[PDB]
C-alpha cells in the first residue's frame, strides 16, 4: 500500500509517497515518514484531514482501509 504523508508545519506542505506492506505496524510509516521529513520521530504523530489522530498500534493495510492513503504528519 502507497500512504502520501504531507507535513503541514512547512507552508510548502511538501508530501512523502510511501510504499509499505499492508500487515507492517503502521508505527514504522509514522517513523520512516518522520525520518523522511527530518522532524522527531517520538514526538511526530499521523492525522486524517480533520485533525483526528491515527492510533499507530495497528496494520498499516487497516489504517488504508478504514481511513484512506492521505493522510498528514505533526
Amino acid at each position: 500500500v502507497s500512504f502520501k504523508i504531507t507535513l503541514t508545519s512547512d507552508p510548502r506542505l511538501p508530501y512523502k509517497v510511501l510504499s509499505v506492506p499492508e500487515s507492517t505496524p503502521f508505527t514504522a510509516v509514522l517513523k520512516f515518514a518522520a525520518e523522511e521529513f527530518k522532524v522527531p520521530a517520538a514526538t511526530s504523530a499521523i492525522i486524517t484531514n480533520d485533525g483526528i489522530g491515527i492510533n499507530p498500534a495497528q496494520t498499516a493495510g487497516n489504517v488504508f482501509l478504514k481511513h484512506g492513503s492521505e493522510l498528514r504528519i505533526i
